[PDB]
């Protein structure tokens, strides 16, 4: 062995270059070579500690895989638990006060901590099972929910109407471009129509913008908020990790329950089919979204682009899903070189079920719901998600996506290109 | 008449400011830009004098061997800073009984729209108007919004 005391003197040198050296942007250039070295080894020896101890770790943290925890409270519980491998909560705090520019960039050792934890057969769909488990918060809001048929969050707007959950991205100043408080908004409202017995499908749309180039239009997403990734509030265990693990993964296999009523043993997750309308465009994160849905209906003047092909952080899971929607070809086209599709040309169908003119659209969208009803369905989409994604896909993709995104989240490129928008 | 008065001064200068199109000679082409910036370019009488105006100094100018037809930056706030080709006939003026059946609806369509076609019949005051009467050139239309 020998690794965590070769880690704790590695971190130890890395805080105390951190305690004497002056702050970033102030270092010299053999500053910055002898931290950045020290961040090195010290991540090093973060990766090779887990590669054999991560179970071991893990079953410390969650009572032998007997406790469910999310990913916030994991990594929380993992500082306090083993100083040195993943940073802080305080560590975090003074991170977050920073530019991206600025930072010390301690959440890519959250990165290797999450990348073991996924890799591990035993401890990772154990993870994804807990990121699958309601949020306590819709829990809280579930009861006035199933009485009023309506909550207003800040990012969105949920309404229970003849049967389907009405999900309303309504960030109307900024064309609904997403940050923490919009992914656990997502997830709340997600949680509250799988959880609601009178919702029997659901519906994902974009409201009406309020910003002058846009005002009276719907968008349904322009992605990322650049501002905030600039300025570091972009998360990576609580949005970008959070969303792929929690909404966007309940949209695909459900929420899973407490054995708690009949049937448990045959569907511990209730599950429910979704239907996305895209007005306007849907941009990085919410062009992601579309590759999650049973239904996809688009306004004619629509279009769907992942646009950082040069200089961006991985579109989430797109990397994963769209090769099996568009093929090698043309999801290189449309990561690799930025390629943007349009609603009305032909290989916009390989996204998109339905185009429909603007004065159409409405309509349109109602009917679709109207189709999704049955158990047939319900039955239908979990075999075909079943066969379109395998459990060790997902896991071993997004095992090295926590990684490498935590990297392309402090790449140089990524920090100047933010800073312009 | 209108573009014969105006053709030496464009020979000379290499544009014309009007009201409905604005009209510049750069690299032999002949760029007119439907310049209505609050009103997406609507066609009015005006409009189509202008149009007219336009197409014939492109082309009678010689120093012009293609036109282009574009429209231009708008102002109105929807579409601010972005570029739309023509949102057609003015229905506003229409309601109000300022659409000429013949000095718009029938003065395009035997203007400017057949010159486009079939050039300007000149008089027989060149080499080889025995065999081409009539000055035509090439256009290209750039569509901008819609
Ligand atoms: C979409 C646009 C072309 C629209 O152009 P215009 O019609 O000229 O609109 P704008 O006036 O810019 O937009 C209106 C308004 O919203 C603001 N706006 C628009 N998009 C954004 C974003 N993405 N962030 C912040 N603010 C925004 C814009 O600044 C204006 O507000 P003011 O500054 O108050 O004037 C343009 O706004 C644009 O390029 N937006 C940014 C698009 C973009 O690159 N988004 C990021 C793509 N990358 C991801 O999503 C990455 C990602 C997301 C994930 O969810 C997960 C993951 O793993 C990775």
């Amino acid at each position: 062995d020998g690794l965590w005391a070769a880690l704790t003197e590695a971190a130890a040198s890395v805080e105390k270059l951190l305690a004497t050296l002056p702050e970033h942007g102030a270092r010299s250039s053999a500053e910055r070579a002898e931290i950045a070295a020290a961040h090195d080894a010290a991540r090093a020896l973060r990766v090779r500690f887990l590669d054999t101890h991560a179970d071991a770790v893990y079953d410390r943290l969650t009572d032998h895989r007997r406790v469910h925890l999310r990913l916030a409270e994991l990594v929380e519980a993992a500082a306090t638990a083993f100083p040195g491998l993943v940073p802080t909560q305080q560590q975090l705090a003074v991170e977050r006060s920073l530019p991206q520019a600025a930072k010390e960039g301690h959440e890519i050792d959250q990165g290797i901590f999450l990348r073991a934890v996924l890799r591990s057969p035993l401890a990772g769909p154990h993870l994804l099972d807990a990121m699958l488990r309601p949020t306590p918060r819709a829990l809280e809001l579930l009861p006035e929910f199933v009485r009023t048929g309506e909550v207003e969050m800040e990012a969105v707007h949920l309404e229970r109407r003849d049967g389907v959950a009405r999900l309303t991205m309504c960030r109307d100043d900024r064309l609904n471009a997403e940050d923490g408080q919009q992914v656990d908004d997502m997830e709340t409202a997600v949680d509250l129509a799988l959880l609601d017995p009178g919702v029997r499908v659901g519906l994902l749309r974009g409201g009406v913008m309020s910003h002058p180039r846009y005002r009276g239009k719907r968008v349904f997403s322009a992605g990322i908020n650049l501002k905030y990734l600039s300025q570091g509030g972009i998360s990576l265990v609580d949005f970008l990790m959070r969303r792929e693990l929690g909404y966007i993964h309940k949209l695909v296999r459900g929420v899973l329950t407490n054995d708690d009523r009949p049937g448990w043993w045959h569907s511990p997750r209730i599950e429910k089919p979704w239907v996305a309308a895209v007005d306007g465009f849907a941009i990085g994160g919410g062009a992601q979204l579309l590759l999650v849905f049973d239904r996809v209906l688009a306004s004619s003047d629509a279009y769907f682009s992942l646009p950082a092909a040069k200089e961006g952080i991985i579109p989430g899971a797109a990397n994963l899903r769209l090769g099996r929607f568009a093929g090698p070809r043309v999801s290189r086209q449309v990561i690799l070189e930025g390629r943007r599709i349009w609603a009305k040309e032909p290989e916009a169908r390989l996204l998109v079920d339905e185009v429909v003119e603007p004065d159409e659209l409405d309509a349109a969208i109602e009917r679709s719901l109207t189709r999704l009803d049955g158990d047939a369905v319900l039955a239908n989409r979990r075999m075909l998600n079943l066969a379109d994604e395998s459990p060790d896909g997902f896991r071993a993709y997004m095992a090295e996506f926590a990684l490498m995104q935590a990297l392309r989240l402090y790449g140089h490129d990524v920090i100047d290109k933010v800073g312009r928008f």
